[PDB]
């Protein structure tokens, strides 16, 4: 039967975090026919590493931007390469997954996308897109813990994919939030959460600045040098938790929220992520913004998004900030652990983006040929300047105030009239990467 | 210690399989420092899956086509993506790889290729590259039975490097091929190459010629549809032995090449992946030759070349042979078995091609920007040609005669003026990635 849930309709005037100028008209009505076509004829995976489907990221990414039908059209015309057929349903499974064991049993695998997908329409169908997120990832039944883990997994596509179906609060795109957790292959994450949360829960772990536990990763030679550059996608499976997980789950246990702590703790990873992202620069390069740390700073915004849920309990909302501010250490390390310096950002010199302020970065990216990741870096850039208002660097954030919009000049800068493979540096710590980088 | 056998040195007037016109003077002194370049400074491996460095390929073809060193220098630089630094040596891991328990348990490891490159110019320094291929691949051993599977390993790379190192009599390219043979990771393909065995020695399975079995691994649709689209570069590990590896090794099990047969079995089973590449086609599109086909083809010139040496047993050619045959029903299923007809081939006009011989297609490719797989392709359909003069077209026998430079042409005209990731198509048996292709 079809589902209600099936039908994604923005309508109202609410048009995401970090909104300046409203979209021109027309653009919801093509937001509405390409969202609805990307949900009904795409997988999410479109290959078995790195091959997360951007297009609903892109498209809601631009119209938040203000971009109209055109820009819109151009967001889903450069992902074509992201769109492949959606697997067939097996609704004998479907109807299995209500089992909550055999719902874990088919957990990570890729090709069950569509089966989980199907399966979180119904149950959202039932109950409503807000009782199936607490069930499914809030509620610590075995199934929700193991959800929880996966909500972070690929650099931080699930929590992506739910936060624009929390943010815009559209059911179905909630529904492909769920299903691509569940379905995302595993990286041998969740043991490191869960060797870090039980450290930080024991007592006898006190409680650091997450500034001061990237220098650890660095310092710490076995973090260091445990990813190598040819695992390329696989470096946090591999690498860093097949030879330091236990190390570096003792670092993330330091990282510690305390109940009044919520709005700090977004300020402070995010900080983070953006001095990762404008601080891994070299002497003599042009400036490059590393991949993943990237993916640290555009999955930001859904945690202020969720922060600001009034069917969430602020325990679970500290807890998801935890978990993020400890995995974006293991980003760090698969990294290679680049030396980090503020100077970097603060003497950056705009170039394409020289002149411009947030409205004029705004229509310049909407414009730009790009798979989404420069419109979700320039979002949560402007929502961070809000999220932080009033808030200066000090010794514990390492980003603030003008170095919000700086970074942003940044991606623009480093990215803009480059082909997809030569925007972002995938891995800034290894050396040889940067011979691929031009010289000043 | 410097040994001996880390220099390649190519001297003397051997220029290669296939070979028509002499490269022009500064050719040969340019291939050399290339060669050496990429042996000293390079790992085997750029990345975790298909990620096999082909310079010394690119290199070596160029230079059999009559590339001049400004040829060599455009291979060479073409592939600067698949050139990464070298992985450091462990000399105590090269000493302990003496013990057959440690050797074997430190294989299907990527990142072993230096450690194991090392240690075979170390036994080739101390007994001859053949004595030691022999030892490693022929014996009979478990490590030689483990080693022998791996030959074939992601789509015939090592058998290729091992292949032109046998070709030109390199030992340190030698070397390069068994290391890369040790290290190069599983898909779980020796399984398969040891039930089909079994069963084709058993004496219950009446042989039948490989065109029937390509056309009973289509008709059977466990085996046909065990790989799926977007398991890309694991469709075979995770699908075709995956899901149906029984189910293939008892059709492969029916290719048996009696004793007097091994020549007869090197043009069926090259004619056989021609038909492949050209039978392939789609009504109202562009010719495209399938990625995981054109290897089928490239490798099949090491077929011909390992059957010429006086040092392997007549028995262990024939075993390649009939290894190669049966892996090669693997790559057709890997691509969802598409329908084959011999009229794409017969009817083909070819475009930019039109009325060049094969010195004139030589030449062409020799300037066309290319990884090394066109040089490659166009070398061994010309190889092909010359294996299996007076050799007509048969109910066994898809391709011959006219047909081999026919698909030189082809291949040549669908892949010239592309960048690199529209040359070849990925799996022409799903339908989807025919709606990229390009319509007549
Ligand atoms: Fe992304
Ligand atoms: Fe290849």
């Amino acid at each position: 039967t079809v589902l209600a849930t099936s039908r994604l309709h923005i309508e109202g005037d609410f048009r995401g975090y970090g909104s300046l100028d409203k979209s021109p008209p027309g653009a919801l009505e093509t937001l509405n026919r390409l969202m609805q076509n990307n949900h009904d004829e795409f997988d999410m995976f479109w290959r078995p590493d790195a091959g997360h489907n951007h297009t609903a990221h892109s498209l809601l990414s631009v119209y938040a931007l203000g971009g109209s039908s055109a820009d819109l059209e151009r967001a889903y015309r450069d992902d074509d390469p992201h769109q492949v057929p959606i697997g067939a349903v097996d609704h004998s499974v479907v109807a299995s997954l209500k089992d909550p064991r055999i719902f874990i049993h088919r957990m990570q695998r890729l090709d069950q996308y569509s089966n989980y997908l199907r399966f979180f329409e119904e149950r959202i169908e039932a109950r409503g897109w807000k009782a199936v997120v607490v069930e499914y990832l809030f509620s610590r039944s075995d199934a929700a813990e193991a959800m929880l883990g996966q909500l972070f997994e690929g650099a931080y596509h699930p929590l992506i994919q739910l936060g624009f179906g929390i943010e815009f609060e559209l059911p179905g795109l909630v529904a492909e939030g769920l299903a691509h957790c569940a379905a995302h292959d595993a990286a041998n994450i969740i043991p490191f959460f869960q060797k870090a949360e039980k450290l930080a829960k024991s007592g006898s772990v006190a409680p650091a600045p997450l500034v001061e536990l990237y220098k650890e990763v660095r310092d710490t030679e076995k973090i260091r040098l445990a990813a190598k550059m040819t695992q390329g996608p696989v470096r946090v499976r591999d690498g860093v938790m097949g030879e330091a997980q236990d190390d570096i789950a003792a670092v993330a246990a330091k990282f510690q929220v305390g109940p009044d702590g919520l709005k700090q703790a977004i300020i402070e990873t995010t900080s983070c992520a953006a001095y990762s992202c404008g601080g891994a620069q070299r002497p003599g390069k042009v400036a490059k913004v590393d991949f993943f740390f990237m993916h640290m700073v555009t999955s930001s915004i859904f945690l202020s998004i969720l922060a600001r849920q009034d069917w969430l309990e602020t325990e679970d909302k500290i807890r998801l900030v935890e978990w993020k501010g400890r995995l974006d250490l293991v980003w760090y390390a698969a990294s290679s652990a680049p030396a980090l310096d503020r100077k970097w950002l603060e003497q950056y010199q705009p170039t394409l983006s020289a002149g411009m302020d947030w409205r004029a970065l705004y229509r310049a990216v909407t414009v730009e040929p790009d798979d989404g990741h420069l419109a979700k870096i320039v979002r949560s850039l402007k929502w961070a300047e809000e999220e932080a208002k009033g808030v200066e660097t000090s010794e514990t954030i390492p980003v603030a105030g003008s170095g919000w919009f700086k970074l942003a000049q940044m991606a623009y800068d480093s990215t803009a009239h480059l082909p997809i493979p030569a925007k972002w540096i995938m891995g800034a710590g290894y050396d040889f990467l940067w011979t691929r980088v031009d010289s000043l």
